[PDB]
């Protein structure tokens, strides 16, 4: 596999702060920009792997991009490289919060200065809140986009049978401002071509989860990067056969076995 970067995984590995790979990050301003607010983009520092792919995390409703920027750092260190974005407006909606994330993976690839180090072929996208629901968004205009990861995603629309980009969502139980009832769920069952899927329930988490570091949202969201962006089967291990309930899952569905 040319795409396969760094050294077989362990579980305290994507738990841990940081993955294997040194990390460098580049502020990128509104003003430079066309399609999007700006944001920050994080990288591998070692040219020599390899170029990596990419993924674009939009914020909330009324949210900046350090509502997540933990993600950043975390999610580059495993190999990849991460674009997080500001809106154009606060108060953006789902469907405008979609078309920002792809103008920005645009950005990232045709002109910004870490464009030689991204595969442009292997895309991803992922959000929060309406942020959440803008990747749904971006999957369905952007079927070449290899992972979709909607985080307590928030969208009025509740039906995506175009999209068959393999998708995540994550979801919290005890969510109340995008109840997993009414939005995550309905989102995942509608799903009905996407190529994989999985739905991630996280034990007695609130909306604001991905507000703070959280080391199971991160193993998941890197395991199905890996497994997707990059085409690692090493990191099958995690997603099939599925996770049973535990402390920090209390519901995880999925389509296994990844043919």
């Amino acid at each position: 596999n040319p795409y396969q970067r760094g050294p077989d995984p362990t579980e305290a590995s994507l738990r841990a702060p940081r993955g294997p790979f040194a990390v460098s990050e580049q502020s990128v301003s509104r003003l430079s920009v066309s399609g999007f607010g700006g944001g920050t983009i994080y990288y591998p520092t070692d040219t020599s792997q390899g170029t990596f792919g990419a993924i674009a995390i939009s914020p909330g409703f009324t949210a900046s991009w350090s509502s997540l920027a933990w993600l950043g750092p975390r999610l580059a260190s495993h190999g990849f490289v991460v674009i997080g974005i500001e809106t154009n407006t606060r108060y953006d909606q789902p469907d405008s919060r979609g078309r920002q994330l792809l103008a920005a993976l645009d950005y990232l690839t045709q002109r910004s200065s870490v464009r030689d180090r991204v595969d442009a072929s292997r895309l991803a996208v992922a959000g929060h809140s309406m942020g959440g629901g803008g990747t749904l968004e971006a999957a369905r205009r952007r079927p070449s986009l290899k992972a979709a990861i909607p985080i307590a995603p928030w969208n009025l629309d509740k039906t995506w049978p175009e999209v068959t980009t393999p998708t995540l969502i994550i979801g919290g139980e005890n969510d109340s401002i995008a109840p997993v009832a009414t939005h995550a769920i309905p989102f995942y069952n509608s799903l009905t071509n996407a190529t994989e899927k999985a739905y991630l329930e996280l034990n007695g988490a609130s909306h604001f989860f991905p507000q703070t570091p959280n080391d199971t949202m991160a193993k998941f969201m890197i395991a199905w990067m890996k497994r997707f962006i990059d085409d690692d089967t090493r990191y099958d291990q995690f997603l099939c056969p599925p996770p049973r309930p535990s402390g920090d899952i209390s519901e995880y569905r999925d389509t296994c076995p990844h043919t």
